[PDB]
DNA sequence: GTAATTAC
DNA sequence: GTAATTAC
């Protein structure tokens, strides 16, 4: 699994791809939704050229 | 503006 | 309804 560091509003961001929900790739960005604790649910997107082969595996596992 | 999908 | 993500 490993994890994903990727920019959300001003902010840089690192996340547990175990904690990561729903991968989809928009045109060639890959965007994805993760779990942040508590109920809340989190968004974010990287190149595909920076997506962990991981992340990649989630995507093609689903493409939802 | 467009793509896919979401949180709020 | 809208803003948020990368890459044209």
């Amino acid at each position: 699994m490993a994890t994903v560091k990727f920019k959300y509003k001003g902010e840089e961001k690192e996340v547990d791809i175990s904690k990561i929900k729903k991968v989809w790739r928009v045109g060639k960005m890959i965007s994805f939704t993760y779990d942040e604790g508590g109920g809340k649910t989190g968004r974010g997107a990287v190149s595909e050229k920076d997506a962990p082969k991981e992340l990649l595996q989630m995507l093609e596992k689903q493409k939802k």
